[PDB]
């Protein structure tokens, strides 16, 4: 239910976490949480926006219009699987996403049965590099074999020999932590306390988690978290309910990154943190499209009305999706510019789309030479063949990056190290302090 | 392709590993290995056999005939998922199986979307006890929280303080080993070398695995293997290619059990082993049905012809499934009694069927009172309601055991400890040496 569509000649499906995951007690009936912006609306919009550009470009896919069938994943293998069934009930050419790795594996375990190439933008698990199990998977981001290596170089940087380790329950935090503990054993690094926890677990689960970490103090101060954002938020939420501040040195994975929605409200118990982030320049182009949107003109995005209400804390009279948590009426002229922050991985969301465009491009030059539009060869489009063209593609990203894939569907990349600190002004922000590229760790010591 | 059917009023689907899993290079095209007997043909036969009995019984389901749609799983999440799609393309009332835990989770992640109760007979992972993720799952066997506890009591029994740990890649060996290492940390037991490996990995993978284990010698002799049978077989296969005998003390999980197909051919490098086995008396009834089968009269089991050939190393002239590995022609009067060994879990395969029968029984007494057959209430049969009746069922097993479920779909059980040794005669066999029931470990010391 609730699907964002756009008709054309070649349809490209996509899964985006429009809402949060269903509470533990609602999983069976599959009722998703609340509306999301960074990981939801912004991605659905960046989907249409990119397509308009590609369908307006004379070089990329001359007389071929790309359509799209976007579906909500709610960041959960169950709902994401419910929607994938819809994709296989014009046929789909391929799928963009989903977000999580555990959710990606699920969707992949199905799509591969119907020969449908899948390209991710945030799934970074090493397990997906195995092409014997996930033949139809590829991504515009590098696996975590490099991130785990980066995180260890940070621990060796400040001579921390005794650290705790916490990861989010799921194929992401686990596959990443195992690679870390494997490199930690070779380096002679001792793991103090080890634990795991879901992202939707009750506060009591975090109370027990936080307590088990404090018991290892003061020798075990540094805490490595190959964790999702909501997992780090829950931990900071427990640090509040208990009344503890500055007792740990948190070092999180890309799940944290420079995301402002993770530490929003808990800047205090979050200060002094060091994080990891896939190098992705903020797309200058998207801000011009998104900020100009209006509740009256935007009609192709079904979840917009629900978004606008929760976005400005107002309700839409008589509307079906009328929010019963606010009482003041929406004017319809509010500015999205207030408290606006672009999706940290917005750049990858776009190149994942271009990777699908050029894929159909090289295939057209090979199967339908000289022709203008789709020919007998690309009717219908063969998925098994499209997979080969995708892997054999290379182009210049939306922001100027180099995009190509290897034999494992993995793409090259690098990281930027962030340090959350209180600036000269009354504000907490993520400061650019360092980078990591091919075993090289350059950290600015006077900035921390 | 190739489906075993039986028509009736209420159809019960089931997944059995008729063939082995596809080699690593054949997973994408989903081409299964060779025919299986213990985990394949015997279970398909035990399926029909039990149904004939239930449909011949006057008390259990009076005038209601149970049918069945059996499908091959090849013991692989991909093929098992391909077949589940067929189940949801008369409708199915529920599903029996599959075998592995990782494969069970896959099938469960789909069936729960269409409200179809699933009952296993060999899936023992602790993860399946979570009813928020697998609401429609239940089993006639207890989770491994008890087996891991049992294996540790065996290590403490002989005062082994330094042991190695190996498990099969997958939700089974992992969820089981983590529970072991958790209890090992509390007991102050040190884990020497730790490793993991798939069951279909190349011999080189086992050569490297075996080598990494020998390097920890002689202090690390005892080896705990929460491993599948084929994983233990591969290890013994490497012990052969290297020329090592009696260097370890292997202690395996139920994946090994008293199975003769695991150590067949490698009795030498397998002697002196101690295993775990779910208490399940060998069904006296099945042997009378199976051994009397004939290649000419058995027509409801499609995979029989293929089985008979590989069973007696002969080929069927002109037949479609003609085996091109043998040259001598099948007489058709060969006895299945030669080298016959009943499936170790044959008892659970049957009660899983009875658990489905009584489920439809209590539901009939409640929704269609007084009626003879199915009424307006059970047309069609509601899966969500059938789930409640199943959980609230209790009966006497085919061999006299107590069968009932708790709020987590788990069933009570106990284990028998086995010791593989060379008897007085020129033969290697699994000897009954002990039992484990509710924290109590009774091991006969003079029998080992
Ligand atoms: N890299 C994480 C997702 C990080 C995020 O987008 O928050 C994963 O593959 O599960
Ligand atoms: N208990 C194992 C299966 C053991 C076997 O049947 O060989 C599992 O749940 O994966
Ligand atoms: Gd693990
Ligand atoms: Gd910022
Ligand atoms: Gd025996």
């Amino acid at each position: 239910r609730s699907v964002a569509r756009m008709d054309g000649d070649v349809i490209i499906g996509a899964l985006f976490s429009v809402h949060h995951q269903p509470p533990a007690e609602k999983v069976p009936e599959r009722k998703c949480g609340e509306i999301r912006e960074q990981y939801g609306i912004q991605r659905v919009e960046a989907m249409f926006h990119t397509l308009d550009k590609i369908n307006a470009d004379p070089v990329l896919l001359p007389n071929i219009t790309l359509g799209s069938e976007i579906r909500d994943s709610c960041w959960h293998s169950s709902v994401a699987l419910e929607q994938s069934i819809e994709f296989i009930r014009k046929p789909i050419a391929g799928v963009i996403g989903p977000g999580s790795s555990s959710v990606a594996i699920q969707v992949q375990n199905l799509l591969q049965l119907f020969d449908i190439p899948q390209i991710a933008y945030s799934a970074t698990s090493i397990d997906l590099s195995d092409k014997t199990l996930y033949k139809y998977f590829l991504r515009v981001v590098p696996s975590d074999t490099l991130q785990a290596r980066a995180m260890l170089d940070i621990v060796k940087r400040y001579n921390w020999t005794y650290v705790s380790a916490v990861h989010t329950e799921g194929n992401y935090g686990e596959s990443g932590m195992d690679a870390f503990k494997e490199l930690a054993a070779q380096e002679g690094l001792c793991i103090a306390h080890s634990d795991k926890i879901y992202s939707n677990a009750g506060e009591k689960s975090f109370d027990r988690l936080l307590r088990k970490l404090r018991e290892r103090l003061p020798k075990a101060r540094v805490v490595v978290c190959f964790c999702e954002g909501m997992t780090v938020r829950g931990l900071l939420s427990a640090m509040r309910r208990l009344g503890v501040v500055g007792e740990f040195s948190l070092i999180g994975s890309d799940g944290w990154a420079d995301r402002d929605e993770v530490i929003e409200g808990y800047e205090v118990e979050a200060n002094g943190g060091i994080t990891i982030k896939l190098q992705s320049p903020e797309v200058r182009s998207f801000d011009d499209y998104f900020l100009k949107l209006r509740l009256d003109t935007n009609t192709r995005n079904p979840w917009f009305p629900e978004f606008w209400q929760h976005r400005f804390q107002c309700r839409l009279p008589g509307h079906l999706l009328e929010n019963p948590n606010f009482k003041k009426v929406c004017t319809g002229n509010e500015s999205l510019e207030e408290n606006y922050v672009q999706d940290s991985k917005m750049g990858f969301v776009i190149n994942a789309i271009y990777a699908m465009a050029h894929g159909l491009q090289n295939m057209h030059h090979a199967l339908c030479p000289g022709h203008v539009g789709l020919c007998d060869a690309m009717k219908p489009i063969d998925g098994r063949k499209l997979l080969d063209f995708l892997i054999k593609s290379s182009f210049v990203g939306v922001s100027g990056e180099e995009v190509w894939f290897d034999e494992k569907g993995d793409a090259p990349g690098r990281y930027d190290i962030m340090n959350l600190q209180y600036t000269e002004a009354n504000r907490y922000d993520y400061v650019h302090v360092g980078t990591w590229h091919e075993g090289v760790l350059n950290i600015d010591d006077y900035k921390i």
